[PDB]
């Protein structure tokens, strides 16, 4: 039997999923996907609303289960399931093993250099750069009994709105598609989307092949995936809860955690380094494990040929704090219920969450909050690294892994997401390197939190950086890194940031006892549920502040080439973002988002994020679950 809730906030709960299932809301398609938020006009990971990403997937699947907790039906967790299995992760015919099956784990890849600028590319393969050998490959078509990737591509056209279809035939839905692909300083409004099974009947003469990598002969056709580690480690976490309040109930989800048992032993590949280089030896091929990191690096991809048979495999150099769960770690390391079929699969995860744990007290700054990240390669370029610079088991710290426009770690939602896996490993086993972690950040954002007397609030919002962490010595152990600084930029009133700090704040106190902390976390759900509550669940004005890049922004397109989009926009040297998207010319809001820009104003919007709106959720059902009374 499940222990006693708190009334009150679980009401809330069952009061916003309500709102959130509800068909009139619109938050799902036809489909049973939900959408990255309900309006369409929207522009920020993903640049149209009615896109969808595997973020939302592992959201869809922590409200699921939460809700089985109080309702004692899962049904709807073992559906979210059903959806992500059906329209996410590729399936036979998305991913054909006949090209899998020729993967060859002594060389997984062609070589291809990374440029801080999108006008470098497309990028020349080079087939004479060093490139090591795969270990886990061998373990996961042994234990499974094929070659295909179980792992969900990150993101979804749910609505096939770009019209690349399903497989090229233009007309089908859901449609797989891929934006980001050239560098740190490609933003979401300077991608040219593409599809993610490319047979040339789109875009340009090669399809979009040659806008991104430059080889020797003709580019053939062929399908390529990208994963969101972060994403497929939350649906692990969310699996993992739904296990336990199930069997607390007499129920059963067992179909469900074989699933993600499967998916967190495939979530391996972001161990590697890109082009599993030697980690602090970039310029050597590694042999195996030499080429791990174990860390969730910011993806690993594959793909292969179409109409011939081959295929590759990638991992990732960068890392970022913000994509570590040292809780999904400990889960499929420990737990004998989510134990990973392959050989090495639990063990792997046990070195991860070792590993993890040191990352994250490595980047902490003097004041609290965890820093950006490393990479093995520097410049994405395996160059060397400057002197002077801090290093991470030989990797060079970055200050905003990854990205740059904007940086990568200017965002305070990072903070929260990471820290709250952090908060639920103490909690469930009082580890005491999470205990030190949290101690001091909790102190510092108890620190950042603003209630106004009209019952309103702010967090810290964008935040910059200023230094660097002291190298990391295993056996010394934190240093305090005196010259790491977080510098608070401005505040806001982000809905779903502060419900993860809720979120994260709850599962702290409920553990350590920080009275501080449980009193900030029941005035942030109170303020929100009291002043910020709609009809579709909460929400708040926000400014959109880069929505002037929707006229202004060029999109790069190399010298000569020439393509169009499914619905006849000319891509060429010149266009613009809206040039290449003029269907987001007929959304309800675009008339009022053009006028705003034409009197010198910021557009200003009330947004209904999925993600969001399930953080919301979860979070009152947490802090009904821990405090009780
Ligand atoms: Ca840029
Ligand atoms: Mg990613």
């Amino acid at each position: 039997a499940s222990s006693p809730a708190n009334k009150v906030y679980q009401d809330r709960f069952e009061s916003m999923y309500s709102k959130i299932k509800d068909p009139a809301n619109g938050y799902f398609s036809e489909q049973g996907i939900p959408y990255h938020s309900i309006e369409t006009l929207m522009v920020e990971a993903p640049d149209y609303g009615h896109v969808t990403t595997s973020e939302a997937m592992s959201y869809y699947m922590w409200l699921e289960a939460m809700h089985g907790r109080f309702s004692g039906d899962f049904t709807g967790f073992d559906k979210s399931w059903s959806v992500t299995e059906q329209y996410l992760i590729p399936t036979e015919k998305d991913q054909p093993n006949t090209s899998m099956s020729r993967y060859d784990a002594n060389k997984p890849a062609t070589y291809a250099p990374e440029f801080q600028d999108p006008s470098k590319y497309p990028s020349p393969l080079d087939t004479s750069q060093p490139v090591g050998r795969d270990p886990i490959n061998s373990q996961l078509t042994s234990a499974y009994g094929t070659s295909m990737l179980y792992g969900m591509h990150w993101i979804l056209d749910v609505d096939n709105w770009y019209g690349f279809g399903a497989r090229a035939d233009g007309t089908s839905k859901p449609s797989y598609i891929n934006t980001f692909q050239r560098g740190e300083q490609e933003s979401t409004w300077e991608t040219i989307p593409q599809p993610c099974w490319d047979e040339h009947k789109f875009g340009g003469q090669y399809g979009f092949l040659d806008l991104f990598t430059k080889d020797t002969g003709t580019p053939a056709k062929q399908f390529k995936y990208t994963n969101a580690p972060d994403a497929d480690a939350r649906a692990v976490q969310a699996t993992y809860w739904a296990d336990q309040w199930a069997k607390e109930q007499g129920k059963s989800v067992s179909t469900s955690v074989g699933k993600a048992t499967k998916m967190g032993d495939y979530l391996r590949y972001s161990f590697f380094d890109k082009y599993f280089r030697k980690i602090g030896q970039p310029s050597q091929a590694g042999t195996g494990y030499d080429a791990a990191h174990y860390l969730l690096s910011w993806y690993y991809a594959w793909g292969g040929g179409i109409d011939s048979t081959w295929s590759w495999i990638i991992g990732s150099s960068h890392n970022h704090f913000g994509y570590q769960n040292p809780f999904a770690a400990w889960v499929l390391s420990t737990d004998a219920n989510f134990k990973p079929k392959s050989s090495n699969g639990a063990s792997d995860w046990a070195k991860s969450l070792d590993r993890q744990l040191e990352f994250y007290q490595w980047l902490q700054s003097a004041e609290g909050a965890i820093a950006g990240g490393a990479t093995n390669s520097w410049n994405g370029r395996y160059e060397a690294v400057p002197s002077g610079t801090s290093t991470f088991y030989g990797m060079g710290y970055v200050e905003n892994p990854v990205y740059a426009d904007p940086g990568s770690n200017t965002w305070f939602g990072m903070q929260v997401w990471s820290m709250q896996r952090v908060a639920e490993l103490y909690y469930k086993t009082g580890d005491a390197r999470a205990k030190k972690l949290l101690d001091k950040w909790a102190k510092w954002i108890n620190g950042e939190i603003k209630f106004n007397a009209d019952g309103t609030f702010q967090i810290p919002s964008t935040i910059d950086w200023e230094g660097q962490p002291d190298t990391w010595n295993p056996t010394q152990g934190y240093t305090g890194n005196a010259n790491l600084h977080v510098k608070v930029v401005n505040y806001g009133t982000d809905l779903g940031c502060a419900s993860s700090l809720a979120n994260t704040l709850t599962y702290y106190a409920a553990k350590s006892g920080d009275e501080t902390s449980r009193q900030n976390a029941q005035k942030l759900l109170d303020a929100m549920w009291n002043n910020y509550s709609d009809s579709k669940g909460i929400s708040t004005v926000e400014q959109r502040g880069d929505y002037h890049r929707f006229l202004d922004q060029e999109v790069f397109v190399p010298a000569g080439w020439t393509g169009k989009m499914p619905n006849g926009d000319v891509i060429k040297s010149g266009v613009k973002f809206i040039d290449i998207r003029s269907k987001y010319k007929q959304d309800p809001e675009w008339q009022t988002m053009v006028a705003a820009l034409q009197a010198g104003q910021v557009p200003t919007q009330r947004l209904h994020r999925f993600w969001a709106q399930s953080e919301f959720a979860v979070a009152n059902g947490v802090y009904a679950i821990l405090f009780p009374d």
